[PDB]
């Protein structure tokens, strides 16, 4: 057929009895943990611990939203106490984890590879938003949600916090959650996401995959700049310097043009205006190489 009801235990054991060393990041409504399906499949499972069920409606999920940048789920488990995801395991993580976090020598993202999850994400997000009925709504756009395949491909994931529309194209009116330096202003002022608060959250994550940096630090504050990601880059006018701002791992190893284009985009698309923000689609052509110059003044 194509979708997986499982029988837990049989996944307890794909897990080693959970915890611990399966931990590939304490989640949302619980855990994300490493997995290896009766065959060796690796799989992300996510567990549930003690409102809700916005579960269902990302089981419900692939039935409306397939493409290739978006994490595919692959089955699920029931029973009358909790409740867990599985999702491929994503062999090489978050782009975040690509920035912050990378274990023993590990390189980091060179700039095509950055480049490539530009498109690939701005991709499954222009779905979402366009090629669905009833639209979708992401909620979590950030470079900690942004997986990766094995040949370094942009996987759009995490659907838990993830809402349907239909009611025409504005809002979804639900209550503001996800971390601080993601969120919209309006939708911080004004209670309603939309697809104009995932473009905002998009541009976000450009400006860490562009930076390294957390989109929110105190580490920056620290230091009199800006606790503001999007404030410190625009340090970036007066003070002239790319250099600074831009991901100290990459140094002989981006052109300066190619980085200006993907920062005019960020900013186009973090601006303060909903209305001014690309959507999603003008946001792929422009990073297809169509007509950015003008769309700004």
């Amino acid at each position: 057929g194509q979708l997986k009801r499982f029988s837990l235990r049989e996944l307890q054991v794909a897990s080693d009895n959970f915890s611990n060393k399966n931990i590939l990041g304490r989640g949302g409504f619980g855990k994300v943990y490493k997995g290896r399906l009766a065959d060796g499949t690796l799989v992300a499972v996510k567990r549930l611990k003690e409102g809700e069920l916005q579960f269902q409606t990302e089981v419900e999920m692939i039935s409306m939203a397939v493409h290739r940048n978006l994490l595919r789920l692959r089955g699920f488990c029931m029973t009358p106490t909790e409740r867990l995801l599985v999702y491929p395991y994503m062999a090489n993580g978050s782009v975040a984890s690509c920035l912050r976090e990378r274990p023993e020598s590990q390189p980091p993202l060179d700039w095509p590879k950055r480049q490539r999850i530009a498109l690939g994400s701005a991709r499954g997000l222009a779905y979402l938003h366009d090629h669905c009925d009833p639209k979708i709504i992401h909620r979590d756009v950030k470079a900690a949600n942004i997986l990766l395949d094995e040949e370094f491909e942009a996987v759009v994931g995490d659907f838990g916090l993830a809402k349907l529309m239909d009611y025409k194209d504005t809002h979804v009116t639900t209550a503001v959650r996800g971390t601080i330096g993601h969120i919209a202003p309006e939708y911080l002022s004004t209670g309603k996401s939309s697809e104009k608060t995932d473009v905002f959250g998009y541009g976000v994550m450009l400006l860490e995959l562009i930076t390294g940096q957390r989109a929110f630090d105190l580490a920056r504050l620290a230091n009199d700049d800006d606790v503001m990601l999007l404030d410190w880059v625009k340090g970036l006018l007066k003070e002239k310097k790319l250099e600074a701002l831009v991901d100290v791992d990459l140094q002989g190893n981006y052109k300066d043009e190619e980085v200006e284009q993907l920062i005019q985009v960020a900013l186009l698309c973090t601006q303060s205006s909903p209305m001014e923000r690309p959507k999603m689609s003008e946001v792929v052509r422009m990073l297809e190489g169509d007509g950015l110059a003008e769309r700004w003044e």
